[PDB]
């Protein structure tokens, strides 16, 4: 029938077409993928200050809110913390979340199982008028982290200035790129912010802007922390010129759920000497966690993979041949 | 024939039994797998008390040991570490390992090559009683780090407890998990331990137990240093709900040989300013290495990849029958 | 015809070569391939004394130049700074390159929108005999980057020993390697430096030796900064002896454009507590970047895999085989 022979021929031009056009051009075919080795350096630059009851205006800067200083990918802003000042190791009552004692028979001498405070002395010291808590051998007095203002003491932290510095390099290739590019310039970076419209070239960016492009309001996040997961990926042909080579950024929300473990927080300490007693300041710091991923291939011209893409759609137009010619047989 | 009919209706049923089952059941090729975005969060609730020799007794909370204060995924718990303290710059013996001087002439002025500890003047003044070392100008008293003991210091922190904070988000899928899952609850996180057959869903880590389940001793592990990895594996299945879908914790410990570079080490100095001279305390912690690697995979019915699975499936169908029927025909 | 069939045996016995020996050679086909766990380990030992205009001689050693105290694979060494000691929270004029002002109503009070330095309390004060900045409230005095030292502060910093120790392990074969093999003892690291022909199993390495090896000067990197990737390659087969395996150590330059944003840099402060005022040291720090990317595989003999490349392979040859059948035909 000629039919037969007519679906036979368009089903052998459609696979065709397919084999000669798809993985060529979509899947670059006659390419070949290589990964990059990617440096991470990311660089702040604002000024929050907090006013706190009973203590003078404190002054943050980029070495302060940014706590990984050798340009870590991961690193963390401080918006919102609670200031333990004058610590001191020393007998202090514990803290009234670990326990409750009304009488000094209650405290056991030696070490909590879970939640360690302090080494108990066996004594039940009054923590304040209305509770006791047993004496324990720490750091003291014990922070209390109970109350959470709602305001965001850095809330100025919401719109500062964010510069990634991401330099990606192939090995196979030798290529070396940047995420600074022809396009941009000197006084590009000094007037401009990053937007997925606007500037997206810009690598200057917004703090408050990466966060609400994730799909987290700041304000809420920065009330007990948050993490936010910035990518940036590095997709483009070395076919072209090295000008097409451009970063592209994705920002995803980590989110939970609030209702247990709201937020990101952590504790660190700073350590100095003072009238000759070792003293410390302890801050529970809820700030918003950042992780920079870089992920990306480059791929240009080459012989053998071309030539494989060749056999492999030679082998899939012969495979598809005889198994229409199966069908039409019947 | 008959026999040769019915051994190729056998190898053909058998085969799309195969491409019916194994691609699409066993292999989830009508899923869609993507990658996630993982940050790690990590805390550490444990004191532990350490008394040295001729020494007041020191306290170590969580921002003492965990080194990592924004809470980095690789982080490192101390357990053993020697204390030098008072060291300001000055003109003083070198470490007898550096070099061992007779005479004044055998020390020569410069800098040595390798392992420096400072600049030498040119002087060979006695170290002690016994040996002379030649005077170099650098932070003094040089540590002396022969002496390791071999108890523990901070012996207390084998059943510490580890909380791991995981959340993980697929961006293809807008599906974001985290490791608290709707199974555990705010009271089970109050009393629950990690176990591999217990509390699985627990995120509440013992230290000891994970050094334990990786086939490593603590004490010969925290008296010299170690290396322990910690995997976690999010399978995690969309065509189901999100509650099946569930963290799995894998504990690994990295090791090698004792007679060479025994255990893991680092040096660590906390700059301070008493009586207008600049001082430190150098410490040579002997901790233990915990890494954090988080990877996984979900998979959701899409028709694209049921369509290419199906199409794979009968283009090995087609490829086995006209095989067989080769071998057939011999 | 006789040639045609010659023809024919030639290439099935061509394709049957091929798919016997280079997918089970060449691509390793019979072994399994599997993920690895790997942790770096980074100690330097090397020291620096740097005699800053108007300062005593300064002394850096591990504890100084090595940021990451804990250690890490992406850690920074300190080659130059810029020191402004003595810096306290107060009322000083601010930096001429974020604004120049000559009379009070040119300063308005608030916070500058983009590189803000200091609460700007609106008073135009003199900054110096010629220019006059806004005052700002924040550390003081401010720190200067217009002059760069041209002769790199630790130029000394050039030949230190660079040791990493790295201990990788696969959970699919449960076989644990480190970089410290069995033909390094403890006598050889002790003269050794690492090499591409003469040493390569030192792990010893030079920072001079890495930097020149990347194809970057040394020089450069320390007056303005530098970045420069490691990576380790753990290609192994476990069917010979665990001695062969060999770690391999390629060296990666990662620089960009010298116009715009030259080299790496940050800012970290030291926080300590002088004549009963909170003061710190604030060092802007041009330092090289180093990152650790360890990346491998290892194979082993398995039935499984050696069943998949078999039936491949007796595919292959079916379809290449029944093909060029329409070219019979002519
Ligand atoms: N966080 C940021 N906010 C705004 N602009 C930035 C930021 N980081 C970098 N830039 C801009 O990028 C350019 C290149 O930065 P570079 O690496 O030279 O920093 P730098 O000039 O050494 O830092 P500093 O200005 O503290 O000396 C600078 O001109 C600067 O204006
Ligand atoms: N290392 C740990 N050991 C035991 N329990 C922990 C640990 N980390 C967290 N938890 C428990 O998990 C719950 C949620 O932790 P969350 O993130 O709220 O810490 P937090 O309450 O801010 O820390 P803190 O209790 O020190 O203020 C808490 O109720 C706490 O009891
Ligand atoms: N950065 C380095 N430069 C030169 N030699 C090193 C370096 N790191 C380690 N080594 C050598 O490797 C051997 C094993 O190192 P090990 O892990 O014992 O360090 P360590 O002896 O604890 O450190 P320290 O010498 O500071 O006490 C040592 O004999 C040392 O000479
Ligand atoms: C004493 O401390 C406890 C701790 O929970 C608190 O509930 C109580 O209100 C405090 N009492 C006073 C008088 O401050
Ligand atoms: C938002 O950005 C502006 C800069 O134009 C700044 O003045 C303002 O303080 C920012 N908002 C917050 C809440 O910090
Ligand atoms: C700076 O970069 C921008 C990119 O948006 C470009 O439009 C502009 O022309 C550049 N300026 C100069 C002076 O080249
Ligand atoms: C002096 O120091 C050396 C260092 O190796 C030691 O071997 C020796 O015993 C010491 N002598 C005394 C008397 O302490
Ligand atoms: C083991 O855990 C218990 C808690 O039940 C604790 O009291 C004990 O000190 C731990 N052991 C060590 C060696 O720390
Ligand atoms: C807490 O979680 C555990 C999970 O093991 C569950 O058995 C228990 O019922 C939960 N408690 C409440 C009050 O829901
Ligand atoms: C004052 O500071 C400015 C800052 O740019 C500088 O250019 C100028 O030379 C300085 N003047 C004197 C007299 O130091
Ligand atoms: C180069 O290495 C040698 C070691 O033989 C050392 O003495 C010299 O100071 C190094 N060069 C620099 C610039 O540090
Ligand atoms: C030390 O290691 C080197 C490796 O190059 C080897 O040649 C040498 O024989 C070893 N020394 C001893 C005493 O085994
Ligand atoms: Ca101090
Ligand atoms: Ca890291
Ligand atoms: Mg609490
Ligand atoms: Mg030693
Ligand atoms: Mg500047």
């Amino acid at each position: 029938n000629k039919k037969v022979g007519v679906i036979f021929r368009l089903i052998q031009l459609v696979v065709l077409v397919y084999v000669i056009g798809w993985v060529f051009v979509y899947e670059k075919g006659y390419q070949t993928s290589s990964g990059l080795i990617s440096s991470v350096s990311v660089k702040l630059k604002g000024l929050a200050v907090t006013q706190l009851q009973g203590l003078g205006p404190q002054v943050w800067d980029v070495a302060d809110y940014v706590f990984p200083a050798h340009g870590d990918s991961s690193f963390v802003v401080m918006t919102n913390f609670i200031m333990t000042p004058q610590q001191a190791q020393g007998h202090c009552a514990e803290n009234p979340e670990g326990g409750i004692c009304q009488d000094d028979s209650g405290c056991t001498p030696g070490k909590a199982e879970r939640k360690a405070q302090g080494i108990r002395t066996g004594n039940c010291v009054p923590f304040n008028g209305t509770v006791k808590t047993c004496e324990i051998f720490g750091w003291c007095p014990v922070e209390v982290d109970d109350k959470i203002p709602s305001p965001a003491l850095l809330h100025e932290a919401e719109n500062f200035t964010l510069f990634i510095k991401n330099s990606i390099s192939f090995p196979r290739f030798k290529v070396n790129r940047r995420n600074l590019v022809e396009e941009v310039n000197g006084t590009y970076m000094k007037k401009c912010l990053y937007h997925k419209i606007l500037h997206p070239l810009c690598p200057v960016f917004s703090l408050g802007y990466v966060v609400r492009e994730s799909g987290q309001d700041f304000r809420s996040l920065a009330e007990k922390g948050g993490v936010v997961g910035i990518t940036i990926d590095w997709e483009c042909d070395l076919d072209w010129h090295v000008r097409h080579c451009k970063p592209i950024y994705q920002f995803h929300g980590l989110y939970g759920e609030k209702n247990l473990s709201p937020g990101f927080n952590f504790r660190f300490a700073r350590h100095f000497v003072q009238n000759g007693t070792n003293r410390r300041h302890l801050f529970k710091v809820f700030g918003i966690r950042f992780d920079i991923l870089v992920d990306g291939k480059a791929g240009k011209f080459d012989i053998i993979p071309t030539m494989t893409t060749i056999g492999s759609g030679i082998g899939i137009f012969g495979v598809a041949t005889v198994l229409c010619d199966l069908l039409l047989l019947h």
